[PDB]
DNA sequence: ACGACAGATAATTTGTCACTGTACACTACGCCTTTTGTGGAGATGTCTAATATCTACGTTTTAACAGTGGCCTTATTAAATGACTTCTCAACCTTCAC
């Protein structure tokens, strides 16, 4: 909601939508769920979903640095999640349906 | 009889795929307490050499004067002066002169 986006908004073309409500933004809540789930899960540092699951090694032994953690999301990405089938078109990857 | 040949047959697991329950909805390492060894003044206590003071130690110096020691010749006679001492301090009568 900030000006500068909106600055932004007007310097590129864009115009700024507000969510009604958190369910539908599911297009970009949903992914924190794959990618918590399919990646996160497996790291070292893992916090686990909330206080009352968080696992007590996480602080133990938490060993990634962001220019690893950098890596592993952008490998993930490119050349997984680009190439994985869009859940409900079956015929193409989420690439090239962009 | 039982059980013993090769093969049937009721399981057992392997693999499909339609279905659904769920998290994503950001929102723990952070609030608070206690001990505790290290550290900064800052009042207070510690306790000396030393440069005197502060008389005395007594020790020199003076002059005053006291005592020792040397020298100093001694006689006679005269004079002047001053003194001392001693002695003395009669009295009636006779005779011849105017």
């Amino acid at each position: 909601r900030s000006n500068h986006l909106s600055q932004i908004g007007a310097q590129l073309g864009f115009v700024c939508h507000l969510r009604d409500r958190p369910s539908e933004g599911g297009v970009v809540e949903r992914p924190f769920k794959t990618l918590n789930d399919q990646l996160f899960s497996t790291l070292p540092g893992y916090t686990g979903s909330n206080v009352q699951e968080r696992p007590e090694d996480a602080e133990k032994d938490a060993r990634l640095t962001l220019r690893e953690l950098e890596q592993l999301l952008v490998r993930y990405i490119v050349d997984r999640y680009n190439q994985s089938i869009d859940a409900r078109m079956g015929d193409q990857t989420r690439f090239e349906r962009w």
